[PDB]
């Protein structure tokens, strides 16, 4: 790989920095279909870092596909990344060569500029098995690195967001930069020097020789902070200049993190004073974010907020108001603050209670770690500020991730909250292994499609006969090519049905083996059709004036004469059609994405018609009271309280499926103008949750323009009653097209026997697991380390293994006559009722560890998740060894939950 610079000029005058995903840990696996027995480690700007496992791919591969036979070398690093048919290419070639038997292996990579995810990986687009790769890799390292400069230590990235604060390092002490011991450099960052006078940045202080003149002015390039310190003394030795001291903040990972400043370079020719630095705080940080297990990669990529984190929920029985702002989580970078938040850097689990100062109760450990034993995923916060008892430098969080299927990404939730760690539990569909089978399709099959990019007409149909009647050349393809020569089958309509993959939010679509693709050629240059020959317009391979069938290798041999004898392989037509989502049209256009040989077409079809609901997510908590309307959730059809004329139909956590006709009904709440055109209210993305004084802040923008410039947004409002209350119109303003209305919702503020919660006085069904009749059917076991423990749920019965009193509970390392452990014993239970879960506990019974007296509280969650049909639970994690907590997901648990 001799070197590739990473970085390119655009011919609009732009700059692009793809370095900032160079790996050189571990390399990118890329985001195949769902189903694929093949996987593919590429890295951007380097040869492949080491995957040491078993064989790895050749030395000098930077992109190789891994799955069923050897790695094979899909190209080394020839040239920097190219601004290129208007998307940013990086071209890999000399890979191991293909059936072709002429060109080695060659892969481009289409990287583009978005803002939707943290960590995107190279996603898999074209796979033609003569030596060509496409990889679309939807990155935010892809957009244009502009300098932005801010008048404080706060600058931000142009280009991506991640803030940049060196107010860590905002103290008059200030660090002592060390050259030969002549003089030792006392400077400061964004403040005054301790050693030397007022206003001042840097100096050597033994004579106070100032070069500082401090100012906050921080500027930044591509991942590079600097301070500008100008004004210093006069020089010496040559004419007249002013010292200054220009400090240069590069990353590193944690080795020394916050050691010297380290005077690189002194310029004594044009008095200039070079320091470096290297900061945890210049850093859009280098954690990866991926777990290996064999084949998958289980990854949280996508669960990172790119403008914050997360409004969390605190699980604890009590009788307070909840503290609303009380957590904000982040996975694999540290926090993005806001309007009442301030938490110091490094921050990956911050926490913010009323008479809050700032406490860190986290920070990025390392990568996330699944147990090998159950299907959960974990990841486990570190911190510097250290507990309220202080026998660790620490406060500990700890997340949870067990399966939750579905398109809700959720909101993390904080499970009892512990004495010195916090263990929080989200529950996310990315965690569920992938599963998608070939079925659906229907509504896209009613119109076939005819779009061109270039001298050629690609005429392409989903799930029926494309081009049969125009050229009468493919009869069976589905899609098809009008050159007018004759219908070319770029692959059968029953070969193929190809469906979803997850983190494009798009369904791959594929055909093949539908006619031989052209694979003309006798120095690897494919010959293009058809060509004018002697006045002949040639559609294939011809014997004039030379032995063997010979194409041209352009448009036309008259003007250019670049020939060579054709040698036909055993390679087909091969189509893509990607369904990317998009609000834009129910019936996209698909365009030609990408074309390589007349070997392939790729068409990015922006549909609106398959591509999940996406319904707005109403767990948020704020301003001393929690809010979940899922109660207020109407699935089928809605609520109609408008009078004078008007068909309301409101959707909270959902969309209007059963709405009235002759509106946009999928995209939000609809009403009607009588025996007229039916007024839609506002669109899916549109809706905007906060609350203001018992009036919780729910709008639909971007809806019935009455006008072109301002539109209908309804602020409604919301007040909380015992009973559920019935709703009514309000007024409306004309000149904002702001509606208002009037709605009450309950939701918006001994175990033994059967389970009994008098919220409304209602009992419910436990029997089904509280095991009455049944003798062992609730011992389960989960390994928790070395010392693997043991739970059996509520049933004070058998005593089977152990010696264990009176217990549900008795954790044992399979020891049978030994005292196992003394911890879920049934003295005295109880639990309590909130929204949606339960804190089964017991108290006092038995005691351990260092004595509190208090401590053996053991702790059991029931899930509102009727899918699961049967219950075979996990444990969570230790509270000091003597009170525990653990989860278990049961289908007969949750009741007046709508």
């Amino acid at each position: 790989y001799d070197l590739t610079e990473c970085s390119f000029k655009n011919e609009a005058g732009e700059t692009y920095d793809l370095s900032s995903l160079s790996r050189y840990s571990d390399n990118w696996e890329a985001v195949t279909g769902t189903g694929s027995t093949e996987h593919y480690l590429i890295n951007v700007c380097k040869s492949l870092s080491p995957q040491a496992g078993s064989d790895p791919c050749p030395p000098e591969a930077a992109v190789c596909l891994l799955g069923g036979p050897k790695p094979v070398n899909l190209g080394r690093v020839r040239d920097s990344p190219q601004w290129s048919q208007g998307l940013t290419l990086l071209k890999y070639v000399d890979g191991d060569l293909c059936p072709d038997q002429i060109r080695k292996k060659s892969t481009t990579i289409r990287f583009t500029c978005s803002e939707s995810h943290v960590n995107s990986r190279p996603m898999f687009i074209s796979a033609v098995e003569d030596c060509e790769y496409t990889f679309s890799w939807p990155t935010a390292a892809a957009c244009a690195v502009k300098s932005n400069v801010h008048d404080d230590c706060q600058v931000t990235n142009p280009a991506t967001g991640h803030l940049f604060d060196l107010s860590s390092l905002s103290g008059r002490a200030g660090f002592t930069a060390a050259y030969s011991e002549k003089g030792l450099v006392y400077l400061s960052v964004c403040g005054d020097n301790e050693n030397c006078a007022n206003g001042v940045g840097a100096c050597f202080g033994q004579t106070r020789i100032s070069v500082g003149k401090a100012s906050k002015r921080l500027t930044y390039v591509d991942q590079v902070l600097q301070l500008v310190y100008e004004g210093g003394s006069p020089c010496p030795s040559k004419t007249g200049l002013s010292y200054k001291s220009v400090i240069s903040f590069v990353c590193r990972p944690e080795v020394g993190p916050t050691n010297r400043p380290m005077l690189i370079s002194l310029d004594k020719r044009t008095c200039t004073l070079f320091f470096s630095w290297h900061t945890p705080l210049a850093c859009e940080q280098t954690t990866e974010c991926s777990v290996r297990n064999g084949s998958s990669l289980i990854d949280l990529s996508p669960l990172i907020h790119r403008t914050g984190g997360y409004e969390a929920y605190d699980e604890s029985e009590d009788d307070g108001s909840d503290t609303s702002p009380d957590f904000y989580i982040n996975i694999c970078q540290p926090l993005n603050p806001m309007h009442g938040l301030a938490c110091p850097a490094g921050t990956a689990v911050c926490k913010v209670p009323v008479d809050g100062p700032p406490i860190d109760i986290g920070r990025v450990a390392g990568p996330p770690i699944l147990n090998p034993i159950a299907n959960e995923v974990y990841l486990n916060f570190e911190s510097s500020t250290p507990c309220l008892a202080d026998r660790h430098f620490n406060y500990t969080s700890l997340i949870t991730f067990h399966c939750k299927r579905g398109v809700s990404m959720g909101t993390p939730k904080l499970l009892r909250t512990s004495v010195c760690d916090f263990v929080f539990e989200w529950e996310t569909p990315l965690v569920c292994p992938d599963e998608v089978k070939t079925d659906g399709c229907s509504s896209l099959s009613k119109s076939t499609f005819k779009v061109t990019r270039g001298p050629h007409t690609y005429s392409v149909g989903v799930c029926t006969a494309a081009a049969g009647l125009d050229e009468g050349g493919c009869k069976d393809g589905a899609v098809c090519l009008l050159s007018g020569s004759k219908g070319a089958s770029f692959g059968r309509l029953a070969s193929m049905k190809l469906d979803y993959r997850h983190q494009d939010e798009a369904v791959i679509l594929s055909y093949a083996n539908g006619d031989t693709c052209p694979p003309e050629t006798e120095d690897g240059e494919p010959c293009v059709f058809p060509f004018v020959f002697n006045g002949k317009s040639y559609e294939e391979c011809v014997v004039e004036s030379r032995a063997r069938l010979w194409c041209a290798t352009t448009a036309n041999y008259d003007r250019d004469h670049e020939w060579g004898f054709c040698k036909h392989s055993t390679s087909h037509r091969t189509s893509v059609i990607i369904f990317k989502c998009d609000e834009d049209a129910d019936v996209g256009r698909p365009q030609v994405f990408s074309e390589v040989r007349g070997c392939e077409v790729t068409f990015e079809w922006k549909t609106k018609v398959v591509c999940p609901p996406k319904k707005m997510e109403c767990k948020f908590v704020q301003k001393h009271r929690t809010y979940d309307l899922r109660l207020l959730s109407s699935l089928t059809g809605s609520w109609s309280f408008v009078h004078n004329g008007a068909s309301y139909y409101i959707n909270l956590c959902q969309k209007i499926y059963k709405g009235p006709q002759d509106c946009s009904e999928r995209a939000s709440v609809c009403k009607k103008s009588t025996s007229g055109e039916v007024q839609v209210l506002g669109l899916v993305h549109t809706q905007k949750l906060d609350v203001v004084d018992d009036r919780v802040i729910v709008t639909y923008s971007k809806g019935h323009y009455c006008g072109d410039n301002k539109t209908a947004s309804a602020v409604i409002e919301l007040t909380c009653a015992k009973t559920v209350g019935r709703p009514s119109f309000t007024r409306f303003d004309v000149d904002s097209c702001t509606y208002h209305f009037s709605w009450d919702s309950r939701a918006a503020c001994m175990v033994n026997g059967t389970i009994t919660n008098p919220a409304n006085g209602r009992s419910f069904s436990l029997g089904d697991i509280y095991f009455k009749r049944f003798s062992a059917s609730g011992d389960v076991r989960t390994n928790g380390d070395r010392y693997i423990y043991e739970i059996q749920l509520s049933s004070i019965t058998g005593s089977s293994s152990p010696a264990c009193s009176g217990a549900s509970i008795c954790q044992r390392k399979a020891n049978d006559q030994h005292f196992s452990r003394k911890v879920g014993t049934s003295n005295q239970t109880r639990y309590y009722v909130q929204d949606g879960d339960l804190d089964v506990v017991f108290t006092s019974s038995s005691k351990c560890g260092k004595d509190k007296t208090k401590s053996v509280s053991s702790t059991i969650f029931f899930h509102c998740d009727p899918l699961v049909k049967d219950g075979i639970p996990e444990f969570s994690h230790e509270t000091a060894d003597c009170q525990y907590l653990f989860s278990w997901h049961t289908s007969a648990v949750c009741p007046l939950g709508a």
